[PDB]
Parts: C-alpha cells; sequence; structure tokens
C-alpha cells in the first residue's frame, strides 16, 4: 500500500520494456502531417511515401523485427548527396568515436552512397556492441516517452528522407540524420550509458525536470563537442548532420562554454539555426558523471535502477533492494580480486 501510494504522486513510465510500446505510439505529430513552410508541402509523390512510412512505423510491435524498407531511386540519391558532403568533413570534425564506428557501420550496416541502411541491421549492430536498439516511430513524440525510450537504451528513428528539392537542408529529424548523426556514436559503450542516463532521470519526473533533460539532451546529444588532445571535435548529431552548422561549431566565429546541466537547461534550444553557444565536455565518462550527478537534483520519491537482463526499472523504495543491490556489488568486487589475483599468478604482479 506505501508502494502503491508512492507511484500514484509521479507521473506514468514503464516499468517493464513491453510497456515502452505506449510511448512508442504516443505520437503527438504524425510525420505525414507536414509544416506549412514545408518543401514537400504541395508534393502529393512526397506526401505518398511521408503517410507509407507512418503506416509502417504504426505496424510495428515490440519482438517484431523492423521490416524492410525500399527506398526509391530519389530517396536514395537524396541519401547519396548527404553522405558525400559530411564524408568531407567527417575525419576533421567528427570526434574519434564516430571515425571508429562509421568503417564498421559501412562493413555490417552498408553505409553507402548508393545505399540507404536498415534500420533492423543497424539495430541488430548496436544491440551486439552497446545494448542500444532502434525502433520506428510514426512522428514526434513527448520528451518524456522519448527520454523514456533512453532509459531502456532503445532509440526511436524515423525512416523517411527529407524531400529531395534540397539534401543539405531539413528542418525535421529524417532518417539521414538519425543514421549519419545518432547511430555512430551510439555503437559506443560510454555514449549509449551516458544517452541512458538521462533517461533513466526523467522516468518519474515532474514536466519541469524532463523538459530541463531534454534541453541537456539537445546541447549534448544533438548539439555538443567534445575536447579531444586539444583538438576540438563535435558529436552532437545535430552538428554531423548539418554540413553547414558543423564547419561553424569547430569556427572562430561561435561561442564555445562547457557543460554544466544546471545552467545548460536554461539555455534556450534554438530551431532556427544557428545556436547561441556550444557546450563541450571532456569525455562521455565525465558526460555520464555530469547526468549521474544532476539526477540527484531531480525530485521524486524513488530512485531507478535499470535491470539489464530483465529489460525493467527497478524502484529502490526500501533497504531490501538497496541491500540487494550492494550484495551483487560485493560479488563483482570479488570477481575484480580473482582478476587481480590471476594478474599476480601468471604476470608476477
Ligand atoms: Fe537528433
Amino acid at each position: 500500500l506505501y508502494f502503491q501510494s508512492m507511484l500514484e504522486d509521479v507521473p506514468w513510465f514503464p516499468r517493464k520494456i513491453s510497456e515502452l510500446d505506449k510511448c512508442s505510439h504516443r505520437v503527438l505529430m504524425y510525420g505525414s502531417e507536414l509544416d506549412a513552410d514545408h518543401p514537400g508541402f504541395k508534393d502529393n509523390v512526397y506526401r505518398q511515401r511521408r503517410k507509407y512510412f507512418v503506416d509502417v512505423a504504426m505496424g510495428y510491435k515490440y519482438g517484431q523485427p523492423i521490416p524492410r524498407v525500399e527506398y526509391t531511386e530519389e530517396e536514395t540519391k537524396t541519401w547519396g548527396v548527404v553522405f558525400r558532403e559530411l564524408s568531407k568533413l567527417y575525419p576533421t570534425h567528427a570526434c574519434r568515436e564516430y571515425l571508429k564506428n562509421f568503417p564498421l557501420l559501412t562493413k555490417y550496416c552498408g553505409y553507402r552512397e548508393d545505399n540507404v541502411p536498415q534500420l533492423e541491421d543497424v539495430s541488430m549492430f548496436l544491440k551486439e556492441r552497446s545494448g542500444f536498439t532502434v525502433r520506428p516511430v510514426a512522428g514526434y513524440l513527448s520528451p518524456r516517452d522519448f527520454l523514456a525510450g533512453l532509459a531502456y537504451r532503445v532509440f526511436h528513428c524515423t525512416q523517411y528522407i527529407r524531400h529531395g528539392s534540397d539534401p543539405l537542408y531539413t528542418p525535421e529529424p529524417d532518417t539521414c540524420h538519425e543514421l549519419l548523426g545518432h547511430v555512430p556514436l551510439l555503437a559506443d559503450p560510454k555514449f549509449a550509458q551516458f544517452s541512458q542516463e538521462i533517461g533513466l532521470a526523467s522516468l518519474g519526473a515532474s514536466d519541469e525536470d524532463v523538459q530541463k533533460l531534454a534541453t541537456c539532451y539537445f546541447f549534448t546529444i544533438e548539439f555538443g563537442l567534445c575536447k579531444q588532445e586539444g583538438q576540438l571535435r563535435a558529436y552532437g548529431a545535430g552538428l554531423l548532420s548539418s554540413i553547414g552548422e558543423l564547419k561553424h561549431a569547430l569556427s572562430d566565429k561561435a561561442c564555445v562554454k562547457a557543460f554544466d546541466p544546471k545552467t545548460t537547461c536554461l539555455q534556450e534550444c534554438l530551431i532556427t539555426t544557428f545556436q547561441e553557444a556550444y557546450f563541450v565536455s571532456e569525455s562521455f565518462e565525465e558526460a555520464k558523471e555530469k547526468m549521474r550527478d544532476f539526477a540527484k537534483s531531480i525530485t521524486r520519491p524513488f530512485s531507478v535502477y535499470f535491470n539489464p537482463y530483465t529489460q525493467s526499472i527497478e524502484i529502490l523504495k526500501d533497504t531490501r533492494s538497496i541491500e540487494n543491490v550492494v550484495q551483487d556489488l560485493r560479488s563483482d568486487l570479488n570477481t575484480v580480486c580473482d582478476a587481480l589475483n590471476k594478474m599476480n599468478q601468471y604476470l608476477g604482479i
């Protein structure tokens, strides 16, 4: 009864991976709902495709594999233009994590200019490498629902291609943005943990706090820089997608600051580019540390613990669940000691 009353005071969140379906289908604005200033607003042929990707995404259910999508010649050509113009900047703008996983994506997921990668290939790739998976989404989800996905290391992705009239421009996150922006970093473990941190911190949180985490998501996952060996590199997906803002964030005429969760979450997210400032993290371990610490400030009666074996959320409400966690850590520390002893036994140190 005590636990029942505890959850009634906080917003609903999926406690099982199967319950995440409720978040995936709560689309506030479907992809077929083109904006008035959209370059394909009068394109009936384009609207037909946008409606097609919506229906495909709406048909997705947990456990079922992501259906293969036959992209048209125009859509592949549009992908090809984006793929080339961004590849000319990556070895000088993208972080080390990006350049390490991108060739792997070319090998296993078919990242080419003459072929649009399928989500099912990407999902199996990410799961095997960082535990992340992707889901097709029919449109825009609330920040609460999208972040809830990250708590399970599930990234909701679009499948549609931007309008072919201008491949170097997109008002919305098309599949080119997802595959070339988010995916190559999702394959990195330290980044995956960092992305999952934001998600776990949103579970059961207030709308005000969720909006803050969404802002932190914006100026990191979407528009973030990382200092690697003095040189400045972009890791934000929004930067790795826009060829113009990518070179700008690493230019001299751009205001560059450091990622401070309490201050950054108050910064204004500008959809109409560019951004007023770009925040920098030293690493994805520090970034994870920044969100691991920031979650303490968010008000909720409990703390959450992700169970990767059952893909569920453990609510730490009593001393029993807490003691259970500590005991597991004592077992893991024992394994650490064993490895230490075996190292002394063989390496003589
Ligand atoms: Fe994005």
